[PDB]
């Protein structure tokens, strides 16, 4: 598909994020070539966002809710579920695949 | 000091960019961790700009002019002559040294 999760470390396996849930994550995204383009880990500023509401790239919206609380996975997002052909210039060229390490630290009030 | 050059390949050793010149070049930028953050070279869209007048980061304003027409060098630019404390979000963290591969394709009307 447009997004695929490799599971790297298992979450709790019951608590998954449904739509409109307020997700809290740490991540690091690279390009296929290996360049780190953004990392909430490096900034020690854990990213919070609402989920099924399209405030983040489709690959994220669609891919995160399949992680349970505490899970550590990797998201592979095709340009089509990413920043499209346009991209996010200097950082993310157009038609860029994305590889995010992702850690789910909380769903709404949960941690 | 602030920017350091490393001539990789010699230009014509006659034609140097003086201030207020319009330069044409082909560049690749990387963080100290090997991550490429921008590259006219990959876009195949050679960047053009005026040099002494602060329409690029200072590291360039002061490096590019040390190069002659045709030269390939490597600029090393401290955060201080770069993006400084703020950096450039997503791609370029705060307080980041930069390493630009640079090719001086043209000075005003020369190639």
């Amino acid at each position: 598909m447009g997004v695929t999760k490799e599971l790297k470390s298992p979450g709790n396996g019951v608590d998954f994020p449904k739509k409109g849930d307020f997700v809290t994550i740490h991540y690091t995204g690279r390009l296929t070539d290996g360049s780190k383009f953004d990392s909430s880990v490096d900034r020690n500023e854990p990213f919070q966002t609402q989920i099924g509401t399209g405030r983040v790239i489709k690959g994220w919206d669609e891919g995160v809710p399949q992680m349970s609380l505490g899970e550590k996975a990797v998201l592979t997002i095709t340009p089509d579920y990413g920043y499209g052909a346009r991209g996010f210039p200097p950082c993310i060229p157009g038609n860029s695949t994305l590889i995010f390490e992702v850690e789910l630290l909380g769903i709404n009030n949960k941690r």
